[PDB]
């Protein structure tokens, strides 16, 4: 299957009392894409216990249970029923040694990391630590005048080439505005997408997500 | 009244399913001390809906609602029913400009900050921004061989003096092991305590806290 991740960030439409109302707009889909939502840290327990989809955290800490005021430990997430997290997003960047420590612990506990990077040097640097997914958010794909269907193909091809023959899947996390951008990304070697305001701030979130993941399949 | 804050940190005994069991058993306090609990960030929405005690966060961000992946905004806390937070704890220290931005927003929204500091220079630096509480955690009160009842009185007296006549209450957040330590702190001008493992990890948490706050 391909993978689509919808990041709720801290948007007013999809956090706090609005989390439940927002999620009622969607129904679990059986199909070629697995759908994963990323709720805010303050909503994560409610999503784990009572939500209808697979959920990943927005950020996770490597520290164990103990004297860690203001942390969100991986071992606590596992006990709530959460099986993965986004890490190093452009809005939540981390020191390199912190990222290495977290990737090493996740490998040991079979917890899934979606590691965000901004360029090919970062992508190569972290290769040997084996992230489950890489989410690519390069500056060349960010702008109102630009998208994957319009940009040079080398942007995505270079990162896919770095991870050729590893167990790591590549997702595209900038320049996704339509279904044509999604289908072109897969043609270039990506295995899915990471999206946010294009779904969350839509006048019809359900229809906006369906347009991105529609494949026009025949059934028997 | 005086104030006692019990910080749950991320201890196994008072997180997740164990949060619910811990709070079910713990008895409400009456008398001269008000109790406030500080649950982990992952437990905070559940604590707000429970409401058996007054609950403050362990850390808070100044960012509003919007595009802030992995943050815990003040405005989201307020909308859940949480009215205060600890800030700049020794385990969660912050840049000075971030602390100032947070104190200024809290003042505007009537949100209560318990600001942790480690020395008299830090205490004086933040005085003009009017924190509601100061929690003092100095190196001289940290150790298995040290406590308030055996340390020099000047340690606490200097910080009380800095905040004399302001609206800020001074709490002692290190060197508190027995009732004798609490009574000596109040004798030196403090208005309460911030404690953690001594209550949370106890075989009988209710009784351990009562032993500290009997006067
Ligand atoms: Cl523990
Ligand atoms: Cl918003």
């Amino acid at each position: 299957m391909y993978t689509a991740i919808v990041n709720l960030k801290t948007y007013r439409e999809a956090t706090g009392a609005n989390f439940t109302r927002f999620m009622e707009k969607f129904e679990p889909v059986q199909g070629k894409f697995e759908l994963i939502f990323s709720p805010s840290l303050l909503d994560l327990e409610k999503a784990a216990k009572c939500g209808k989809f697979r959920f990943f955290a927005q950020h996770v800490d490597a520290e164990p249970y103990g004297a860690y005021t203001g942390h969100v430990p991986m071992d606590m997430m596992i006990d709530l029923g959460i099986t993965g997290s986004i890490l190093n997003h452009s809005e939540r960047r981390l020191p390199r040694d912190t990222i290495i420590n977290t990737l090493k612990k996740a490998s040991k506990l079979d917890f899934t990391i979606v590691l965000c990077v901004e360029n090919a040097e970062e992508a190569k640097y972290f290769r040997e630590y084996e992230p489950d997914f890489i989410a690519y958010e390069p500056r060349d794909l960010i702008g109102g005048d630009v998208s994957v269907s319009t940009a040079k193909p080398e942007i995505i091809e270079d990162i896919v080439k770095i991870y050729e023959g590893t167990g790591t899947s590549v997702l595209v996390g900038a320049g996704i505005k339509t279904g044509e951008d999604v289908r072109r990304s897969i043609g270039l070697g990506a295995r899915g997408i990471l999206v946010a305001s294009g779904v969350v701030k839509s006048a019809d979130p359900t229809k906006s997500l369906n347009s991105l993941i529609e494949l026009k399949l025949e059934h028997h």
